[PDB]
Parts: structure tokens; sequence; C-alpha cells
């Protein structure tokens, strides 16, 4: 089923083909900081990314992603709110049509310019697809991009976008350290949720970092010159690819260290 962020096939209509869009643990959410609860079971996050091996970058038609080699046991996410060990498979971003919107998660309704999603799958399920079908199968780390200074690490990613302008395009993208896109402080909010794109599976433990990384307004321009369409289709620039906040319903957002 074709979906996107346009007038006819956008977040407002996803429910027609993916009825879990109106499920009980949908993402993203607004994080009401006064309602955040502390939990002494929570641990510091362990993002063990030093041996993560990037492979390629791909315009998938809804955003772009950097693919990691998840056939080896090296780049893993553990601790934080998690039991067991999750392999890094890819990262991607969401952004908006102007600098003051574009994040998926919001903090007391504040939006950032963009949001990075580092996607991981629980090693006990063997692969990404199998893991995606279990409530404890995925873990996504979300990082806010706040407009300010130019980000040199981010620039390596943005430099490659000229190579992947349209849907299905890919380029070799070796040696990129995903940790170079994390803040120094790993304080986080966590809640049980879902993928923010169809198929919207409710299999994600969300880990949203409190501290953003920076991006310049000039860098933000680079995101918005990508195309949703394939070559030879009408041009639909990737001006915005964010889902609005979804009802928290009966969930609680936990915070570490508070
Ligand atoms: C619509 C609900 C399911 C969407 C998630 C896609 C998960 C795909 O799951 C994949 O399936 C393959 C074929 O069965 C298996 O070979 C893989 O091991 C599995 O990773
Ligand atoms: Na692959
Ligand atoms: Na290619
Ligand atoms: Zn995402």
């Amino acid at each position: 089923h074709h979906w996107g962020y346009g007038k006819h096939n956008g977040p407002e209509h996803w429910h027609k083909d993916f009825p879990i869009a109106n499920g009980e643990r949908q993402s993203p959410v607004d994080i009401d900081t006064k309602a955040v609860v502390q939990d002494p079971a929570l641990k510091p996050l362990a993002l063990v990314y030093g041996e993560a091996t990037s492979r390629r970058m791909v315009n998938n038609g809804h955003s772009f992603n950097v693919e990691y080699d998840d056939s080896q046991d090296k780049a893993v996410l553990k601790d934080g709110p998690l039991t067991g060990t999750y392999r890094l498979v890819q990262f991607h971003f969401h952004w908006g049509s102007s600098d003051d919107q574009g994040s998926e998660h919001t903090v007391d309704r504040k939006k950032y310019a963009a949001e990075l999603h580092l996607v991981h799958w629980n090693t006990k399920y063997g692969d990404f697809g199998t893991a995606a079908q279990q409530p404890d199968g995925l873990a996504v780390v979300g990082v806010f991009l706040k407009v300010g200074d130019a980000n040199p690490a981010l620039q390596k990613v943005l430099d490659a976008l000229d190579s992947i302008k349209t849907k299905g395009k890919s380029t070799d993208f070796p040696n990129f350290d995903p940790g170079s896109l994390l803040p120094n402080v790993l304080d986080y909010w966590t809640y049980p949720g879902s993928l923010t794109t169809p198929p919207l599976l409710e299999s994600v433990t969300w880990i949203v970092l409190k501290e953003p990384i920076s991006v310049s307004s000039q860098q933000m321009l680079k995101f918005r010159t990508l195309n949703f369409n394939a070559e030879g289709e009408p041009e639909l620039l990737m001006l915005a690819n964010w889902r609005p906040a979804q009802p928290l319903k009966n969930r609680q957002v936990r915070g570490f260290p508070k």
C-alpha cells in the first residue's frame, strides 16, 4: 500500500490501510515533562557503537537511511530500560519544511528541526523482521536536532545526499561512526510505542535522549532537496516526513536519571 506525507496518503489516512495507526501504543508522543516518572530500575544507556560498520545510504522514498551490518554481534544497544541486547540495523531522520518544525516527538509541545532514529532489533529474535513482530522486539533511540552551530559529523551524511536524490537511489557509505551523532549526555525518556511509519508495528521500546545535537540552518536545507518520487515520476520534494504526536493513552513516560 502506497503511503506518504501528502494530502491524500498522509498520516491522517494511514489508518485506512494500517488500522493499528489508531492502536493503544502508537508513536510519536508529546513528552509532558511534569508527568515523567522516575524509576530506580532504569540504568544508564550503553550504546556500544565503536565497531558498528556502515554499508550504504539509501533513499527509501519516505526518508533516507544509513545501513549497518547487523550480521555481526558488535554494534549493540543495551542497559538503559532494556533487558538483553539489541543490534543496530540502520538510522534515518525526520524533518520539516522550516527549521522550527520537524521532530516527531515533542517536549511540552516544543518541536525541534529534525529527529534522528537509530533502529535496533533484539538479538533473541535472530533478525530484524522477526524481531519487529514482538512487543519487545525493537528499540529506537531518538535524538533531537536543534538549530544552531554546524555539525561536522552530520556533514558527512549530508555530503552524500547528492548521490541519492530520488527513491531507490543508493551510495556506498563506509566507516561512519553512529556515535558521532549522539550527545555527550545520555539522559533519556522511555516509553513503549511503535514504528512512526507504516506498518506502525507496536514493537518499539522508545529511548528519546533529552539533550539534542546541533545542526545549522544551512545544513537543514540539504535534507529538503531529497525527493519522495523515483526518477521519471513527478518531483515531490521531501519537505516534511514527520508524523504528529499520537495519544499517550494509558502509558507513562519514564525518565533517567529522573
Ligand atoms: C504486516 C506485518 C508484518 C510486517 C513486517 C515484515 C517482517 C518480515 O519478516 C521477515 O520475513 C521473511 C519472510 O517471511 C523472513 O525470511 C525473515 O526472517 C523475516 O525477517
Ligand atoms: Na543488507
Ligand atoms: Na547505488
Ligand atoms: Zn523514524
